[PDB]
């Protein structure tokens, strides 16, 4: 419907340390996708076979917490969109009594409580990814080879994750989002010049308000965008680069977990731009209208 948020999965935080983001979509951490990557590099290493056992278990089971984590803060989601609908709307802001300084409050204060639910909900959460990241470490210490541990599971994967990396279409991410800040910053700087002359502070704040839900999208936006780019880029650089055929088995375990991070990263990532693209082109919808509205009032060209 007109002007209205529907769907707010483009919140996010990260913990206190910033090691782990934590993503509304599904699995909700990009370490959940390491671990399924590391499925697949265990399946090659007979010495490893516990880690069937650990995924199913473990694995399997945190991503279910996190699940869980996540449903138990949707009345506090609730609270923040009813917020959001209200500001970004003035047809619906003029339908209740409260100023919108007050309302503006509210929403600052029910957005924080809302992130926060989100990451305390997940702190034990966030424990056991380090124990698993561990736990994997260790069980990497089983595989026979010590000074002399082959490479080639490493190179397979490599030559899989560049043809996986050929399905995002970078380039078009790219060009929308400087469209799209292009004309963000457009909208802004309209705002500065006409709010001058024209006399209609609820459109005018209205507007503002998903201005500055736009600026935070965008950021998120930018923020993985370029995780993307350095996720292929460096994986691209693994793939030109020297190519051992043999490694220490300490080496090993950094490479696996090298490129598991960084396809993991890669595909967390390419869920939130799809997620984060399509929020800003409704938000930017809002905008139209509002400033469609602002004019549509003039009686006279405004200079
Ligand atoms: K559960
Ligand atoms: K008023
Ligand atoms: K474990
Ligand atoms: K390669």
């Amino acid at each position: 419907s007109t002007n209205t948020t529907d769907n707010i999965d483009y919140f996010d935080i990260s913990d206190e340390s910033n090691y782990y983001l934590i993503s509304q979509l599904r699995p909700h951490f990009s370490n959940i996708y390491f671990f399924d990557e590391f499925k697949r590099y265990a399946s090659y290493h007979t010495e490893i076979k516990r880690y069937e056992d650990i995924h199913k278990t473990k694995v399997n089971s945190l991503l279910n917490e996190a699940s869980r984590a996540i449903g138990i803060c949707n009345r506090a989601k609730n609270t923040v969109k009813g917020l959001i609908n209200i500001l970004e709307n003035p047809q619906k802001f003029k339908t209740q009594r409260e100023s919108y300084d007050v309302k503006l409050r509210q929403y600052e204060e029910k957005k924080e409580a809302f992130r926060g639910c989100l990451l305390n909900k997940n702190r034990k959460n966030l424990d056991q990814i380090k124990k698993i990241n561990n736990e994997i470490r260790d069980l990497l210490e089983k595989l026979k080879c010590s000074q002399d541990c082959q490479t080639n599971v490493y190179f397979d994967m490599i030559k899989i994750y560049l043809v996986d990396f050929k399905k995002m279409p970078y380039e078009n991410y790219d060009t929308f989002i400087k469209q799209y800040k292009n004309s963000y910053l457009s909208g802004v700087d309209m705002i500065r010049k006409i709010e001058k002359q024209i006399d209609n502070p609820v459109t005018i704040n209205a507007i503002k308000f998903t201005q500055k839900e736009m600026g935070y999208i965008i950021d998120r936006f930018e923020y993985h965008l370029q995780k993307v780019k350095h996720s292929i880029d460096q994986v691209t650089a693994l793939s030109d680069g020297v190519k051992p055929k043999q490694v220490t088995k300490n080496r090993l375990k950094e490479y696996y977990f090298n490129i598991g991070n960084y396809y993991s990263i890669f595909k967390f990532g390419k869920d939130s731009l799809n997620m984060l693209n399509k929020a800003l082109i409704h938000k930017e919808k809002i905008v139209h209208n509002l400033l469609g509205e602002l004019f549509g009032h003039l009686e006279e060209r405004i200079s």
